[PDB]
């Protein structure tokens, strides 16, 4: 059910793809072998989970470390004294969450100073375009998406984007949507997310993105080849993640509310049609169901699966993470296979969403403004090859698991 | 005494007119047969009367769907074991009052891009213009200022404003200045302020504004004549919400630690002459109090009720509101009689102060950046002319009551 | 001890000289010899004390009446409630702390519009300019630097800015590096910092910040020569406070956290080297112990002083309060003389530090753009020439004491 969930998904981009003919099978081929390859030495292979294993606890660690600085300036808000008081409440989102987005901004812009990301970058992205055949440009900029966002990973080829094939720019616009970003990552990590699969899920990211770029657009054409110290680094890293965090919060409190405005309204409407319990999950799982099942998730645990799955394509997968989470908890409404709980986890870990594609054309754009028009044609099909990704993640993770 | 107070408040305003003669009878005098009628008919007529508590409790209920979000991100912060652990102060403002500005800001974005705001403000800016033969452009910025901001309302006519006559101009600052906006109304409700004196004024503003700006500056001259998706303008919403929400935050923490430090002064320098209770709200009391007779406030607390009315006027409504706010609760300094709580509630419920003059330079200015003179010039006469219209509410309002 | 101290540091600073041969010893040896009167006369002579203690009490108060807005905002948690429910964790630094910044914002915006920073600043820079000989712009943006932070004390003489003199403009940049602000001044005294040491060591900045300046770049060419209401112009410094308070939030938030991640590294290759317990504050201490016994801490105590003042060197002064503010409670982990917590609050009452120069090419270049240049080159001196006046205060006020 998942080599068939693999195929369709496959499958699905060929149709859509710009030129079926112009496919370079060595590119796409070589791309799914890698993403499969890396999920099977890292979720299967006793040498690769070790590793994970490893980095993950690292992760974790650095996580904890930063949490000083939170617990510095809201004390006994995000102390164990909360929990006595107010139960479950006692963990406030808004002081426990949405400060690690600043400190490991921080701690990416240090990392980028010192050259530590750039090594890091220069290594992955090398070893995928002499395996693909995919261009120095967007193999470094898939490769960068890994650790930081979809407006940030292609400023390590900047100068590059104006003059980037067409099919060049969508797979740089498609590496941004079928990963997430190292602030972000921290914050669903304390949210409950298994650090295992969000570090998983991001690696995977880079060659899944390039994959769908060349099946669903082909090359077609021919591709062409700093803070004054550390303690200013580390500073506009803070600013960006301040200014970030204080988004995501707003985003939060609006899109929440408008989600128990619309369930209100789909009451009384539903109510008309004999349901008066209609909701907005109800319509996503009951929509998405046909999605988790083909994806690997068992029947009984498909349509729940949908309503995640769903959100996070409507709206946007912190959104998506936000009402998931509970499910990872002992007081989970719906106890979940840890298989299904992996494959959700997966299929939500990335920013391929509508709305990424108006933040594309803003910091990509910014990057190369002759090719803003470029960006906006492109924009729906590089959301759909980021969920593809995101969704072939998912369905490998379901099979060696 | 309430028919004295409305015949002072008109002929104020004629005296201020910029030409007496030219003064339309119909214009102004329908304006203000529509904006008595409009009281008339929602305080005192039974079936608008309810009409008005259906679309306020609406607008409760969907004030307490939003607060859904707020929930999310703050957690026990705003749950009810606050109020076991702090008493009176487990009301946390920032908590409880400013998300809300967030939530709605989204909302009306949404509205916008669904045409739902442009539909209502059609029907209710048509009726005005064809009923007083006001412009079609300052008509539909009178109505739109009923939902929105005195920077947002003008976006509806926003290619007519560089040309409009002076006297257009004026009516579309002086329907803002009598205004407030969707946000900052669900938040004074949050406050405790109650829903249908807010709605109800909201509504009076309209006609009110043309009213007192055609008083004032009569027509002279001939007048003449979007995000990608959903999900993008909800966004766009609660970025701005966000934006006013920190902006209110910060001017609340100033505005009222000023007030203390005047108060702190105003007691040494009252001391010299006999006078160490002296404190701003005893100043803005004793110069008020007759203008809070005049619209009908009992002899006997029309004092009190200056305090408030003075301190919507000399800085904002909403720093009035934060000090009002506990006159409504049962913890009350004073006890006041519901017909001085609705007059008080009503004289309020403006954007009319100085302040807003900048703020008016800035958002409506950008609108018709050779207009910005015009505007400086006009500034003060369109806040005593929003002033007018929020007496005259209220004088209406305690006429019915 | 003392004396030779600071024999140290003017030997240091005449070291660093661009032209030894043509410092003024007018100049230097008056801006030595007020800087050293000004620390006798409030920190020993009975009637300065008494004139100290008074501005420091009235300071307190300020705070205090400040306070009121944020009781507002945030009401319980910044109750005694807390302390009872919490106990030290009571104490929430983002609400107790950061909203000082915005209130202080506000009333300085609000004491310029009214003339009264300009009254007072022209009097301590004429007397600057007369004593000393150095230029009157560059002697009121001294005397402004002890009320306002480094970006904004060049504002008053702003259209002098572009064609001062090399001298001219360092001296203006050590002004800045070598004081602080009311706004976090407020903030420190908030966190236990005696109001005392704080006032004493801004208005010691003056002289001191103009007796390194022209100690280590003497003039060597030839010196030249609004809001619309007061509640305009408190929204404005209340925008611009919170626009500070947000920035100060996250730099602590990533930068306390980015110090525990670096403690968690030192830990693992200290242990390399026989030693697991190295951490950032050895380091520090170790490096910077006898520069504290240089200016006058006692051996057993230079170390633990060192700590403090290398954090504040190395990171930024806010920072380093942030660490040493518990040393100044019951519960303080190391109890030290109260002539060592004096040294030290006064050798960190500086905003010297290397993130600062990108602050002042920012803020102090937009003054003049074509000068960013020599902004950038002169600002390591400058920051030289600010942690010395830092140093020399902290000296002085260690001998009185
Ligand atoms: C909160 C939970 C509720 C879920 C509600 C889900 C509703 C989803 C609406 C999607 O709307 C479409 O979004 C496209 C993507 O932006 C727009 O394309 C616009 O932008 C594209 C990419 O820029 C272009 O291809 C199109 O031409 C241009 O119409 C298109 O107009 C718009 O109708
Ligand atoms: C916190 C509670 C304490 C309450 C204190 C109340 C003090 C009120 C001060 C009002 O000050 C006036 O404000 C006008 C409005 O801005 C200014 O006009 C300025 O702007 C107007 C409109 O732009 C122009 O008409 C004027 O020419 C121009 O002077 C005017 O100068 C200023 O003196
Ligand atoms: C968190 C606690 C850990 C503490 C770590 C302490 C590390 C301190 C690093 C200082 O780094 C130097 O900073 C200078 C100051 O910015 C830079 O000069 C740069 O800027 C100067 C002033 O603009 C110019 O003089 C220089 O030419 C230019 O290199 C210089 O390059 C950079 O190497
Ligand atoms: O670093 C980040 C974090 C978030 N987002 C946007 O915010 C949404 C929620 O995380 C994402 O889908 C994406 O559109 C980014 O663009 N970059
Ligand atoms: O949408 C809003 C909310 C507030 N304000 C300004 O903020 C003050 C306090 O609400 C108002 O009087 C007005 O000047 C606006 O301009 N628009
Ligand atoms: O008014 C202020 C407050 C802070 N800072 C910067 O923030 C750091 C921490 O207070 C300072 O060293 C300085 O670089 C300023 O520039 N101005
Ligand atoms: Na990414
Ligand atoms: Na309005
Ligand atoms: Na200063």
């Amino acid at each position: 059910m998942s080599c068939c969930g693999m195929a369709v998904l496959l499958g699905i981009a060929v149709l859509l793809s710009s030129n079926r003919k112009a496919i370079n099978l060595r590119t796409v081929g070589g791309a799914f072998a890698i993403q499969f390859s890396l999920g099977a030495f890292i979720l299967y292979v006793p040498w690769g989970q070790e590793l994970l294993r490893g980095f993950s606890d690292a992760v974790s660690n650095v996580i904890n470390y930063g949490n000083d600085g939170t617990s510095f300036l809201f004390g006994g808000l995000v102390s164990g004294k909360m929990f006595e008081v107010f139960g479950g409440g006692g963990f406030i989102f808004a002081f426990r969450v949405l400060p690690t987005l600043i400190f490991f901004s921080a701690l990416i812009s240090v990392l980028y100073y010192l050259g530590v990301m750039q090594w890091v970058i220069r290594i992955l992205g090398g070893g995928l375009q002499k395996a693909l055949g995919t261009s120095r440009a967007e193999s470094m900029s898939a490769a960068a998406n890994i650790f930081v966002g979809q407006t940030e990973a292609p400023l390590v080829v900047r100068p590059f984007v104006p003059k980037m094939t067409q099919s060049e720019l969508f797979a740089v616009m498609c590496g941004g949507l079928a990963s997430i970003a190292g602030g972000v990552l921290a914050g669903y990590a304390s949210m409950g997310v298994k650090i295992e699969y969000l570090v998983a899920a991001s690696f995977m990211a880079a060659p899944g993105g390039l994959l769908f770029a060349k099946l669903m657009m082909p090359e077609t054409e021919k591709p062409q080849d700093k803070p004054a110290n550390v303690i200013d680094a580390a500073a506009g890293g803070a600013s960006a993640g301040l200014q970030l965090a204080l988004n995501v919060g707003a985003m939060l409190i609006a899109f929440i509310g408008l989600i128990a405005l619309i369930n209100g309204m789909l009451g009384g409407i539903g109510g008309w049609f004999g349901m008066p319990e209609l909701k907005l999950e109800m319509l996503l799982g009951w929509l998405f169901a046909p999605l988790a099942f083909l994806i690997g998730v068992p029947w009984n645990e498909a349509t729940v699966a949908g309503e995640f799955i769903g959100l996070k394509t409507v709206a946007n997968e912190f959104v998506a993470y936000s009402q998931f989470a509970p499910y990872l908890t002992e007081a989970a409404p719906v106890v979940l296979s840890e298989k299904t709980k992996a494959i959700i986890s997966f299929a939500l870990c990335g920013f391929a969403n509508l709305s990424s594609i108006a933040i594309l054309l803003g910091g990509l754009g910014s990057l190369a403004p002759k090719r803003r028009g470029d960006i906006a044609r492109m924009g729906v099909k590089a959301v759909i090859a980021g969920t593809l990704s995101n969704l072939m993640a998912a369905t490998i993770a379901g099979f060696f698991l």
